[PDB]
């Protein structure tokens, strides 16, 4: 009854940064050639949703953020194929195009057609789905999930379990397999090793949750907020450290812990001293460091590159380094056979016009995962 | 008949920074326990060597350096298991002991007895084998090789093919085999890939020569100097490129001459600008670069971790990855078998004497590697 219709909907605004989301009407356009209009259903508030309202991740304003979600087609544009009205669906913050060198190489899932690397809060084409007050808004990463529609390109949807609960299985379009697959997937954590982790909120769990699927011996979760350490046991750290509690750097800490230094560490946070701490404390000759944070905007860290030339491996990734159009449905199927939780990410639920609160639960360390509904 | 008495020999002494060295009469003490003399053959001139003259590299002064040798065991101290004398040998300036955490890793090879972490100077037992006019005169990363007999601890020493040309085979202790493991072991070079190599002496045209071998389709050299590119060329780069030459930065000619980034890059000069710009130049979803130029004492190189989240590797190495005591037998038993060249390493022949000629020759741009016989 849409379709081929602009709908008028509700839809979280940042007009400015450090300003409250602004819950207005908006105007949704029908999608255009291989674009797809989702009614949303559940979206998670992820930490990157709040750097953008912080302006540590830069994204042109004024936009409609989100971008963990998961929602139903109401229609498709001409030449879409790999959805159809009715489809439960995950919005691809990263893209999979399938055609470009990165999608084409086995190990690559940084597709060229993404919107991270120089944001222009657009379609594909250049241009916006969404008006306010007769003015264009942005768009987020290919998704905008704080709106009760979205309209995305084909290649930053998947189609998932026709069975799938969307209130849970959102976390997959970020924070649970970002951390998840930089575990499993970019470090390739090994039986019987120590891990590091350095954060210990949704995406920093996820991390334990593939450290510990992978049959890691120790993980030492670090969080300066100890209310922090409860989950992160529950989900799988044999101990957590409060860098705050120590007269040593915890570098020096987990290197003495780890009696000489862990295999594998994660910065799960976004700051660069925690980025250069967490390369420090793996073992110097063959330890593995993974950034998962998202750093300032624009700014440069400072390190000895004498932690490399001893052997370390230092990576980052976005999305867990999974390939997202091939990897969310697998990622559903397992969740729906159980091989993985999402419940422990999830401390609270609210309705989508309580987004507000979502955020100032995030701000004030109280939440993991704020699920909104529509 | 030296057995158990102190040599009186010639030795290349570095008393200060950015001085000649100066050939003196020392005394060479007999081996103590688990300790091997060795008479020299030959021993390379390598770039970490004149490090220790212009203090890019410190190390505890006055000094024997010299790391990258082959020669013959004169004696051997109680408890030796692993040479006998008269046995061909290379000088490991990575030890292998065997026995702590990295030896027994099945990737790692700075093993924890080194002594390029934070340099002492002498023996494992902290003490010298040398003295010249009653002066205790110190070890370099436990070789010292620029002298007419040398004593090394067991862990630090390597027998080898009694049949090996100690004036070639020489250059397994450090450049060749620093060059060839960092492409073939450390970046895992891939048949039908794209390498960029920053710098073109003896140790990255072992690089080129590991790329070769490893099947890359395209090896692009980078040097300031453009007499480096004949020989670069001859063992195997497709291109060479003088970033003097662009009025652009060499990252950008890189990344647009591979159509958007490089599979693997090394860093193979010691600059912390050629650092970040091979690290730039590798492909931001799946590129991987090497560091492994010794990087200028205590400096710390900025840059962005953007380049990592995208989905880069970035890692260095000693020694190009190989546990010494084991690798060094078997590459030295391959050259002898013809599996790689180390003739176009070798530009400049002299006697030991003449090793302030041999640097003079380095630090003009003519030689890749002289060779000093004895
Ligand atoms: N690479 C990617 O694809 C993705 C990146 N991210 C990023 O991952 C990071 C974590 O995201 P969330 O888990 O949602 O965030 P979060 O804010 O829930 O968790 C971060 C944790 O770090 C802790 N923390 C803050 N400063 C600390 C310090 N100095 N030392 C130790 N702990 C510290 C906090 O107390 C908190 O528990 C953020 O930067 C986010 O933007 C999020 C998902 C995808
Ligand atoms: N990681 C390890 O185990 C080892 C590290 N090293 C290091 O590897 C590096 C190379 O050693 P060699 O091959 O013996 O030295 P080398 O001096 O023969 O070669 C270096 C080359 O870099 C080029 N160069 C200098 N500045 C440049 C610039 N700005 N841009 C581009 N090219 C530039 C020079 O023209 C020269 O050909 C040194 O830093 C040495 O200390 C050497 C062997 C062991
Ligand atoms: C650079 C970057 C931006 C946003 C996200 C979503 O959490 C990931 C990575
Ligand atoms: C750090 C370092 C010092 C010296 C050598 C020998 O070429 C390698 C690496
Ligand atoms: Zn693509
Ligand atoms: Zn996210
Ligand atoms: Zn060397
Ligand atoms: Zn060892």
């Amino acid at each position: 009854s849409t379709a081929g219709k602009v709908i008028k909907c509700k839809a979280a605004v940042l007009w400015e940064e450090k300003k409250p989301f602004s819950i207005e009407e908006v105007e949704v356009a029908p999608p255009k050639a291989h674009e797809v209009r989702i009614k949303m259903v559940a979206t998670g508030i992820c930490r990157s949703d709040d750097h953008v309202v912080s302006g540590t991740l830069v994204t042109p304003l004024p936009v409609i953020a989100g971008h963990e979600a998961a929602g139903i087609v109401e229609s498709i544009g001409e030449g879409v194929t790999t959805v159809r009205p009715g489809d439960k669906v995950i919005p691809l913050f990263t893209p999979q195009c399938g055609k470009c060198r990165v999608c084409k190489h086995p190990e690559g899932n940084f597709c060229l057609k993404n919107d991270l690397s120089m944001p222009r809060g657009t379609m594909q084409d250049g241009t916006s789905r969404f008006t306010c007050r007769g003015k264009p808004i942005h768009h987020f990463l290919g998704t905008s999930t704080f709106s009760q529609y979205t309209v995305v390109d084909e290649i930053s949807v998947a189609k998932i379990d026709a069975a799938s609960p969307l209130e849970k299985v959102c976390l997959i379009g970020c924070g649970f397999s970002t951390g998840y697959g930089s575990a499993v997937k970019v470090a390739k954590v090994t039986q019987g090793s120590t891990c590091a982790v350095f954060g210990l909120g949704g995406v920093g769990l996820s991390v334990i949750m593939g450290c510990k699927a992978a049959g890691a011996a120790r993980i030492i979760g670090v969080d300066i907020n100890k209310d922090k350490f409860a989950k992160a046991k529950e989900v799988g750290a044999t101990e957590c450290v409060n860098p705050q509690d120590y007269k040593k750097p915890i570098q020096e800490v987990l290197t003495e812990m780890s009696n000489g230094g862990v295999d594998f560490s994660f910065e799960v946070i976004g700051r660069l001293d925690t980025m250069v701490t967490a390369l420090s404390c793996c073992q110097e000759a063959y330890g593995v460091s993974v950034i998962v944070g998202v750093p300032p905007d624009s700014q440069n860290l400072s390190m000895n590159p004498m932690l490399l030339l001893s052997g370390r491996t230092w990576k980052g990734a976005i999305f867990g380094g999974f390939k997202s159009k091939d990897s969310v449905p697998k990622l559903v199927a397992d969740f729906m056979a159980k091989k993985f939780a999402l419940d422990p990410l999830i401390t609270h639920v609210l309705p989508f016009e309580k987004i507000n609160e979502g955020f100032d639960l995030l701000r004030s360390g109280e939440s993991i995962r704020t699920i909104l509904t529509f």
